[PDB]
């Protein structure tokens, strides 16, 4: 689901074994949290197109999720992918996509 | 820029060198290929959430309407990243956005 993910997949080619593919987990996290942070705007091999946003401290949910939401430090990101992922999803989860 | 950003960029910890970050590029496009296309649905160890979006629709009714009718080879993959990802974004993007 995550680590099993990649750590199992990208251990494939590179990270080859336990050690080589445990840096990779710890420093894709290294990766990008130097960009997003300061540099978030970025795009990664037609894999990562990162491009986020804040909205600072309002504070103040709803009448239901009690006194929350996700708005204090900043709000989330929105990352665009494609091309080669794009040309994957054409034919094989697709026939239930369109109907 | 792509390749310059991935073989350099993450190599500082894994990705050693151009053979170990070459074969994790290579590799992203073998690690994405097989979920886009059928396992699109996906999370990336907190990175990358795939869910892609097909939209060509076209058949083929004959060579008249414009060989097509229905549904086709359709899509343009959209990712939300995670918690972490924007959890940076609440330092500088979490500044700018403001305005």
């Amino acid at each position: 689901m995550n680590k099993t993910e990649l750590i199992k997949a990208i251990a494939q080619d590179t990270e080859l074994t336990q050690v080589s593919v445990s840096k990779m987990l710890a420093s894709f996290e290294k990766i990008t949290t130097e960009t997003v942070a300061k540099g978030d705007k970025v795009q990664l091999t037609g894999f990562l197109n990162i491009k986020p946003v804040a909205r600072q401290a309002r504070k103040g949910f709803n009448p239901q999720t009690q006194e929350a939401l996700e708005i204090a430090p900043s709000v989330g990101v929105s990352v665009k992918p494609g091309e080669s992922l794009k040309k994957a999803a054409e034919g094989l989860k697709y026939e239930d996509f369109a109907k």
